[PDB]
């Protein structure tokens, strides 16, 4: 299992990284967002077997998609919200509700990052990068 | 042959599932239907080579499609109704009948799973993954 | 020698049988329909280098569409009437005659099989499923 | 140099075989026509590097194309009229003439083979089976 | 080098042929025709790596377009002249001059075979036939 | 594969090489400029494109070709940023930089000897041929 | 190790690709280079190297360039466009650019002269590189 940093093609200089809950980066429901790209911890991930991108933040994180379409680190589970894959720079959830669409990871503003309906992603492109 | 779970790709966490007869998974003539992953035996399947979907809670207990498009588990025999292909992310059964139609495996009421005319089967998409 | 059963695709249960005669598979001449599978002796087949169906009951014995459109049991010989090949799951004989068509293995009613003409088939999927 | 028979697929049970001549299916000039599949050596082919049919049934005895578009067996030479070619089940001469098509083996009519232009040969399926 | 005939396959019996002079094949410009196969030295041809069709008559006699169309064996030099090349049964000549048309081994009439402008060549098939 | 030493040939001048220029004849300095020259082959003239899609130059280590804010080109530190990614698509070469104004930026001369990144719509000069070099250490 | 061809036109019964060269020299710098009828001795033999140059086998250091008035010489061998060529077909084709928005093609242009013309107007511009 390669260890990763999800890197944006969609702007100049943003990896996808753990914000944490006020300094903690290992906190269960911690935001992730964008950020420079480091390589420090909270910005390595690697996609396991369930084809979910664990944090290198702390055992048992997950990049998992919430009910309003923010991004955080949870527990590591069976839900489709928490697995991913790949189709060329675009990163897909596989999460599912009532609009009929599948959801890409991508860049809304600054350095918020979201999933969006596929139709309207057009900050979504991503390299996963060897570290 | 290779032992999986069947989850589906239509709801954010369902597995097909042996119910049984009140509590005990292993009877023949157990229902199946959908429940929340977890990965115990009854929840763990291997396609076999006369493309029958055995059930891990005993031996002898194979996917069957009933008269009344319900799942159980059975005795295994020759019957098209224990016989399953895969197209894709569907998961078709070979069961015929009067309606000149394909039957797919498909979520058609919370966890109620069943199978369904594939022209209005709209929650029949499964991934079988390796335990 | 690829040893198959004949399984239909189009009935939930039923498989390529020879019946026989009077009680015995063996006899040349015996009569061939449908039956629940079981894959014994009599429901075993093996596609020959003539093109032929070879039944596993006896030697010197080929699937054989006879005038009658029925299907038998024979002995083995050049005739295109004991010639098969596939299309997709359709199986279809090398008989030819005046009606300028194609005669496919299929169900006619029951557990009745025969052939019939390729535009009047609607029973006549057919899957060869390997034995062993 | 494969031996084979060539039976029709046109006809429930046609080899092209060597009649000869009042009895001598040895007989260079003899005829060539349409009888019952018994592989025996009158019967046997084998089309040879200048895409001649030498018969079995002697040295020196070529499949060949008359002026009237009958068929016997011949001495071998260099005639395009002993020349043959397949392409699918249709077996082609490369004999030409004024007439500006190509000619085919072809039953026309109980057990007489000879050859036909291209657009009237309605029973040229052949198979050249291995013997 | 492969050594071959040029038979026709747009005349029932027609080698490209050397005639010579005065019987003696072997002469410095000497005609070439056409005339039945029987494959003797005077019917023989081998292609060079240079694109040219020498002769085995003897040493040194390459088949040779003349500005009057007609066919010798000369000398092997560079010229255009004396080179060939096939495409399908077609055997083109590289000949060039003010027309802007490709000129192919064609029979004219009879025996006679000399080159033809394309889309008037209407006996130009041959067939490299192995010694 | 192993980084290959090339020197990127302009195929739309008819001698014209990517050539670090450096400042005041060093061409070792980060920051320095890269811009045109006839091709000659020297260090300062020969590029690798590294795993992170980098153009590194041989000049001294840790030197990458680098978009600037105003499109001209130089060598600087190598780091993350698209600024210093690039691909190819037959005989262009492209830049991975992103800004607001919907386009792609491809490796251009803009007229004489100064080469620099333009949007793709308007990059006329922008063929270039990756040439496999010798370099002696 | 270069293949030894020679550059021989197919749009003439005769004709080679040839360094003329200066005052009957064929190793000088600058020499002409032009048609003449194929004897493939060294000033007709070519060499394509791994930087798209055909050098002659004249002397050493010896490629086939454009000049700005479009004829052909010998020069020392360096990296202008005007140098390498490249092959489509039958075509041979030069690298060199200017303001005229054309491709160049190796054409002959009258009796033995040969230059290099643009796409839409080279004529005589087929060429075998024919092996020796
Ligand atoms: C308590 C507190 O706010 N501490 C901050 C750190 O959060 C901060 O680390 C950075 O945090 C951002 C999110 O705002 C992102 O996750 C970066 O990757 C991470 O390095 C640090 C550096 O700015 O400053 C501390 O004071
Ligand atoms: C007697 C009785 O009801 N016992 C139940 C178990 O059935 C139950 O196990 C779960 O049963 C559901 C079906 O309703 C499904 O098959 C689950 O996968 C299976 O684990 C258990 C947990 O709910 O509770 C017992 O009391
Ligand atoms: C002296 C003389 O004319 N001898 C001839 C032979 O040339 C001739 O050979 C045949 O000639 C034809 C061309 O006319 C062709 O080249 C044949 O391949 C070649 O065999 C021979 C046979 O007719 O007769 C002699 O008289
Ligand atoms: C101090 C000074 O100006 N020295 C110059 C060198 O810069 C120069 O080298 C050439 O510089 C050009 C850029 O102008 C390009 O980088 C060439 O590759 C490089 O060889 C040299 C030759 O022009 O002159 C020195 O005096
Ligand atoms: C001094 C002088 O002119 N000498 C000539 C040779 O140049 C000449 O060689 C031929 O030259 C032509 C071009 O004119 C072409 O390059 C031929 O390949 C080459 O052989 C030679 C033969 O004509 O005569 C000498 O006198
Ligand atoms: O009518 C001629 C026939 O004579 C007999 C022979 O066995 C047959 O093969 C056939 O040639």
């Amino acid at each position: 299992m390669a260890h990763v940093t999800l890197q944006s093609l969609s702007n100049n200089d943003l990896c996808l990284d753990v914000y944490g809950e006020n300094g903690d980066k290992t906190v269960a429901g911690g935001s992730v967002n964008g950020w420079s790209c480091h390589g420090s911890w909270n910005q390595v991930w690697g996609l396991d077997k369930e084809e979910r991108y664990r944090s290198r933040v702390a055992s048992d994180r997950c990049l998992t998609v919430n009910a309003d379409k923010t991004l955080t680190v949870e527990q590591c589970g069976a839900n489709l919200a928490q697995k991913w894959y790949w189709e060329g720079d675009k990163l897909i959830s596989r999460y599912v509700d009532g609009n009929n669409t599948r959801y890409l990871l991508n860049i809304v503003g600054g350095r918020n990052v979201q999933v969006t309906p596929e139709n309207e992603a057009n900050q979504a492109r991503w390299k996963p990068t060897l570290q």
